[PDB]
């Protein structure tokens, strides 16, 4: 029977979420996009305007099958959690049912139980400051949006998931080793994410027979990556120069691994940080 | 010349902070206690009442030399950050200059530049819930109080520290491996703490020639440990049964290591998680 | 089209080698078995008699496509390494082209370049002794047969492998955490093997565009697992009781991850220790 | 009172062994040098002539207290292991009681039980070759001399050591991350050695109440470091440029950590790889 995957964190076609959606489509997985409200209408415009048609090609006979595309904000757990300021926002005022709980309800109401969950989102409002100059509000924002949001996602989605479902998120090696430009408590958020992945694997594994893993991806010139002050170009030039595999890293490279982790093929893997980065993580120094 | 250590996180004599204060005293380090406001007066009462006199004995000729004891709340960065509710609290209303910045100023005003800093505090208001049932507010509290507080401590204290100063904090292996009762995002807070320790080592090391490390201690029946629902007794019974070293773990065991890390003897060590837990971390399973 | 895999280390159908063969067979990969001479003829007689006929049942009717079965000894790099006594041993006198180089040469002659390599073998004379009690000779035996053998397979098989080829081995968590009973220097060999996997990922990735990883498998009741003093019953019981995923771990659970890592889907993963143990490695203590 | 340390691996004053001896000497520990026979006599002639007289200067006048200097070869476990050719080699014919057991026996006879043990030696015939190019013999050479030797020292010295004694060795980060140039299987040996340190911490902690750890030292221009193909100049330059702590790493920086780990102050630490490299290990890439 059909499998359904909710992917939280799609803003365009240039990030890992799209890559994952693409590769799942090779396997005939029905895709639901969770899109952050501020960029939801523009995404919808581009999509309707056919801007993504070329990017939706799987191959000769296949074309990405997107079930639905919904507004999703990981800043908010339930309806009660939205503040008046966001309520009164140009971009949000015209949308509804976009809190993490509302989306689970809405999906379940529309299409029943799902069996695949992808957390592909991060945010840190002080990413451009180093850790030592990051404010408490800044740091807790990184953690709220980039780490707590995985926990909330699970808390609310497990009700609408079949036994033997699988969940993945995306991390970065800044958590384990210093990467000077990865500021604002983003390194910290990733660190908590990778540990939470373990603690969750235990809970979800024991209570629901549901698996959860995280992919530590190498650099990709995505929207958010360009936001960091360029960082991402140095990162890519460095990976391509010194990684064991001197080949350009594509989002569908992470996509194919995500697909495997999300399938019954990896029935015995849970609680892991899997490195999909051309082996760059294994190097001590430039050679 | 004299060395001064600020220890943040002393509530009684039964935790790691006291252990560290004791061992630093063997080396004639002047100790300043940072004490959380809610328990400051009771600590002061006990101290004046002589309740701690036996616990202050170093040995035949030495007696812990406590320079000062100040109210300290890691919840608050500066004066501006205190809310009206805490302002209007029985325990705080009668105290002042207890925010992280105020304490650095106050210490520096009183005794000049210090050269040793100890973060020995944690808190998580939902520690009794597992990760999956922890609320966003709960989780961010763990992180604010247990992890951001190290960053803030450094941001503000480096101004009042000599070159070649050293800083330590305390972590727990729950960050790296699942420990089912360590709830409320405490595992997450520790994970972020250990990663932050690295990122900070880079910044402080390069800019100020200041070192920072963290000690992953094994279980000790402390005030906060008894708070966890008992957990701590199982933990201790287990460590004593299966650790490589079948010997009771004492706070001064962590104390002696802290003393070494805080001294010039470990001039070449920074950014590390050091395990002071009778080797328990090396075991896969009960033997 | 025309994927060929050499699986080094199969004596019967109760191992992880068998499980890897079955899952690869499912993707229509051509299987070549490398078989240690002590057990080769009993394996062939068993095979011809159709004792494995039941074990080759894949799903609804599909049967294993074993392309060849070759005598193989990972002890010997080249014909010139073989000592006179082994050459004339009862079980070896009747066999040829069983050294690492010779099986490389052989495979190439009969089938051309292959693109998949599985190191699925370990040995140690003194596995029953704990590390402290292991002789220099028995430790070097363990390293030689269990660790050097991977380096040697690589040096020789890289010649007969197409660019973008993939290589896996199997490891155990005793290299990272203490597991009493895993003696003879087998933990040392797994440690070395997990570290050689990184060093090799570098050389092979840069010079040949070939990937190599290692699977850290959970416990399985194979022939060799029993030769360890029982140990394995305890291991399996511990695992089924305490793992996040309380299911029986099957050889085909490993096989499908092996399959994935050998395929182009894992193009961006190299140098890695991938855990396939139902998440047991993430646990600190039992509950 | 009456601490005795056997330091295995000193040829001159340019190593980490020298640095360990100097720092131990500062705490009034009695030093016994174990000296590889190829360099023993040139070391003695040098010593008697007072070539090391300058190097024994500690602080304001204090000089090293070398209690003994013994020929020692970690290749040989017992007299019966020594091959006829080595026995009659020019440099060995004039020496006795140089195997591991014999130096144990010897030390015990002349001084009684000791309480500190330093493994400060490595070797590999084919260090100049990369892993892929290393022969079976040269790999086993590396493991034998660099890794087995620690297990063997332990098995024999535990007999002549008091409860609560301590044991250190030296390792390098090439076991965990790829370092081209660190060939011959030296990375494999360090991997094995860091894993054997855990296994040994278990046995020795439980059966003898003895601790063992390992220091992962940063680069130092010792005799052996130069024998590696230059490699070390590059290593030191990289390290001084990119480490969190941009200071020159001295042998005595290692020595004072060794001292700490051998003393009772580290009573609760066992099984650990302690990094002494100015924090370089925490770095992902240069800046
Ligand atoms: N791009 C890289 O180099 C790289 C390397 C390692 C890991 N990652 C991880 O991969 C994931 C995907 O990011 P990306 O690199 O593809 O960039 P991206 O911009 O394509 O993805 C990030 C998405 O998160 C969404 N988002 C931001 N705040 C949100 C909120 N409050 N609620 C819901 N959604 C929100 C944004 O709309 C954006 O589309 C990220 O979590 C990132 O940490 C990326
Ligand atoms: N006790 C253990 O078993 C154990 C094991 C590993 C690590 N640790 C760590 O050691 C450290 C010391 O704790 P402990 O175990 O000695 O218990 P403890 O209760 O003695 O120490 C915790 C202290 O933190 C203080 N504190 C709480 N909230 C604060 C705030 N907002 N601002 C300032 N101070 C605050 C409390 O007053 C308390 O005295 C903790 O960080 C803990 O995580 C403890
Ligand atoms: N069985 C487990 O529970 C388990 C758990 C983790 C890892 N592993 C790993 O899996 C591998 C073994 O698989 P298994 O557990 O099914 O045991 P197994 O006995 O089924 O497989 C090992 C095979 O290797 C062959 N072999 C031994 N020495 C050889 C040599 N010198 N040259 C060629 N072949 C040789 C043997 O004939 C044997 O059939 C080992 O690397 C082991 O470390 C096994
Ligand atoms: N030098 C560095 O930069 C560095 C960095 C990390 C680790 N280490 C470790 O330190 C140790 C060596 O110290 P070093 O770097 O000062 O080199 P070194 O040459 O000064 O010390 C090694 C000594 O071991 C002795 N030795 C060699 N084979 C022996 C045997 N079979 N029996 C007894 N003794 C033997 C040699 O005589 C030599 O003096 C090694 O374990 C090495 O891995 C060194
Ligand atoms: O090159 C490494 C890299 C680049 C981008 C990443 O994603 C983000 C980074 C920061 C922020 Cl604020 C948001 C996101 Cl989605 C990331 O995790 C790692
Ligand atoms: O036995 C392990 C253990 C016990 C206590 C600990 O400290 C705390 C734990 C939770 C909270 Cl809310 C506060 C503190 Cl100080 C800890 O870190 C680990
Ligand atoms: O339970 C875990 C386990 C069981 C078996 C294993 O394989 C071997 C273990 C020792 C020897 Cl000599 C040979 C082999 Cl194939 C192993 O690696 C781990
Ligand atoms: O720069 C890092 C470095 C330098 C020297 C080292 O020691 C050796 C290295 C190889 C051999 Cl054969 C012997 C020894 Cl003592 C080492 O371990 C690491």
């Amino acid at each position: 029977n059909e499998d359904i995957c909710f992917i939280a964190g799609i803003g365009d076609t240039n990030g890992y979420g799209w890559g994952i959606a693409k590769e799942l489509s090779k396997r005939n997985v029905k895709i639901i996009f969770g899109i952050w409200p501020p960029v939801y209408n523009i995404f919808m415009k581009n999509y309707k305007n056919g801007k993504f048609d070329n990017d939706m090609i799987i191959d000769k006979d296949k074309k990405m099958n997107i079930l639905d595309m919904l507004p999703f904000d990981a800043s908010f757990d339930t309806a009660n959690d939205i503040d008046e300021e966001t309520k009164n926002n140009k971009r949000y005022n015209m949308l509804q049912n976009y809190t993490i709980e509302d989306v689970a309800n809405l999906i379940h109401q529309k299409y029943g139980k799902i069996n695949m969950l992808v957390h592909s989102l991060a945010n840190a409002k002080e990413v451009q400051k180093d850790l030592l100059n990051t404010s408490r509000k800044g740091y807790l924002d990184a953690l709220s949006k980039s780490s707590y949001s995985l926990i909330s996602l699970c808390k609310y989605f497990v009700n609408i998931m079949k036994p033997q479902s699988s969940i993945i998120s995306l991390t970065y090696h800044a958590s384990q080793k210093v990467v000077p430009g990865y500021g604002g408590g983003m390194s910290s958020a990733k660190a908590a994410l990778e540990s939470d992945t373990r603690v969750l694997a235990y809970h979800l594994g024991r209570n629901y027979n549901i698996r959860i893993n995280t992919i530590s991806a190498g650099p990709l010139k995505s929207r958010a990556a360009t936001a960091i002050n360029t960082f991402i170009d140095y990162m890519i030039e460095y990976s391509e120069k010194y990684a064991p595999l001197r080949q350009k890293l594509l989002s569908t490279d992470i996509g194919s691994v995500a697909s495997f982790l999300l399938s019954r093929e990896s029935r015995a893997i849970t609680g892991q940080t899997i490195y999909v980065d051309n082996g760059l993580n294994i190097m001590f120094l430039p050679d």
